[PDB]
């Protein structure tokens, strides 16, 4: 289960798909981030959550917000990924160990080793402020995330 | 340490690129079997690997033997990688567990979570008749594996 609104954001150090070092708490002080959780990269169902992102990317990634995808798959992967469908936002890789910030977050998958579709915001502060999981047959709505960030400014 | 010649070649059931499942063991008593673990799809390393199995292909897979391919990735990663590499051999995902197959054969990379680059030849009886694993910094002369399986009839 997801962690809730007003919980500590767990700190995290993962790749982005140039090798480079990505600190959740980098951001504090300074940006409110959103943290897109993923479960792989080339399926359509990413595709189609990370195109929409792609496409409104001022919104998310601007002077007061961050916006960070986070899968299981490694930098080569996201890299590959990120270059063919035009993705210029961080793509971090909870490679190894294997989801353990997605387990961290609660919106890992033990069955299929995966993370969920879950979306966080963390504030300035590290506090989750926003929290939404993916429901079955359907895209998470990111006017929310646009919405939920504007409302922290 | 890595399973050497002599050994039982430790039995798995694996994703291919196409979501086929395959088995070590469905291949005993009909075909000598070429296992080639690697690290990651989409590294020059890698690449280079392949494409030397890529371009050789028909010495390994014929009547007398069959080439698995194997790493930690999973199946749409290696569906994409094969499509723009030209592989037509199976990829094989030892994706979830993380590693478990690599671990057992005694080539997986506890540090960065990736298998390393060793490769095996099992005979139709399921004892490995070489292993070999790629000297990081040297590549790995395939005429070797030919060889190998040369001699298994």
């Amino acid at each position: 289960h997801m962690l809730n609104v007003g919980a500590t954001a767990p700190d995290f150090t993962l790749r982005d798909q140039n090798q480079q070092l990505v600190t959740l708490r980098g951001y504090r002080g300074a940006k409110n981030v959103l943290l897109v959780f993923f479960p792989l990269a080339f399926t359509g169902i990413c595709q189609g959550e990370l195109d929409q992102l792609r496409d409104h990317l001022p919104e998310f990634e601007n002077d007061d917000s961050a916006a960070l995808a986070i899968s299981v798959g490694p930098p080569p992967t996201h890299k590959i990924w990120a270059t063919q469908s035009g993705f210029t936002f961080p793509l971090l890789s909870d490679f190894w160990p294997h989801g353990a910030v997605s387990q961290a977050y609660g919106v890992f998958n033990e069955q299929a080793g995966i993370a969920n579709a879950g979306t966080f915001v963390v504030d300035r502060s590290g506090i989750i402020r926003f929290a939404e999981m993916k429901q079955p047959g359907e895209v998470r709505d990111q006017r929310l995330w646009t919405d939920a960030l504007a409302a922290l400014t």
